[PDB]
């Protein structure tokens, strides 16, 4: 009997400023952490119609919605009650840069996250300040211990406008608040997010994300 039930609700607010533009989104959702799935409905609240690509804070908008297989250690689920944290820098291929935290808590069957994006150094003339992003590729994330703390890596890529791809890294750091939980071996996590609808300004987006943790192996 686990603290986190088959189906589980997201509330969120994020505020952050990326070119020195400042916002407030919030966010409510649902998913299945055991399967691996999440959705939810932001809304813009402050600094709209937002002068950059939305895609860029997508991920920003929790690892409890992973899939993992018994043979790995699942560090977001043994977290809970209590919570985690998350640290993570966005490093893109003409300089721009962000960083970004959640705080993840559980009241009841939902969890909280505070969450804050910072970005600076984006080009004027470059497709975050342009709007020129499309999607996020799918991707798989490198779980693994660095200096005592979970890391993740990702190399992936905004899809543009005409047939171009807009190279990022990201790197993770997670952290249980509870002392004592265990820290995972070295896996994978593949995922793909999904602006599934929006508004005109992107006022209004619903967001998917579908989350697999593996070992590299087809077994």
């Amino acid at each position: 009997m686990s603290a986190i039930k088959p189906d589980m609700k997201i509330k969120l607010r994020m505020e952050g400023n990326v070119n020195g533009h400042h916002f407030v989104i919030d966010g409510d959702g649902t998913g299945k952490p055991f399967e691996g799935k999440q959705s939810m409905d932001l809304e813009v609240k402050e600094g709209g119609p937002l002068p950059f690509a939305f895609d860029i804070l997508t991920t920003a908008f929790n690892r409890v919605f992973a899939k993992y297989p018994d043979n790995i250690q699942d560090y977001f689920k043994q977290s809970f009650p209590k919570g985690y944290s998350w640290e993570r820098s966005l490093t893109f291929e003409d300089g721009g840069i962000c960083n970004a935290r959640n705080d993840i808590t559980m009241e009841g069957d939902t969890f909280y996250n505070k969450v804050r994006f910072y970005g600076t150094n984006f080009p004027a003339n470059g497709p975050v300040m342009q709007k020129k992003t499309l999607k996020w590729e799918p991707s798989t994330e490198k779980m693994y211990v660095r200096d005592g703390v979970l890391t993740g890596d990702v190399e992936t890529a905004l899809l543009l406008e005409g047939n171009a791809h807009y190279r990022c890294d990201f790197r993770t750091t997670y952290k249980a608040k509870e002392k004592g939980v265990k820290l995972p071996g070295a896996h994978f996590v593949d995922h793909c997010i999904e602006i599934l609808s929006h508004d005109k300004d992107y006022n209004k987006v619903k967001l998917y994300e579908h989350a697999v943790a593996h070992s590299g192996l087809p077994n």
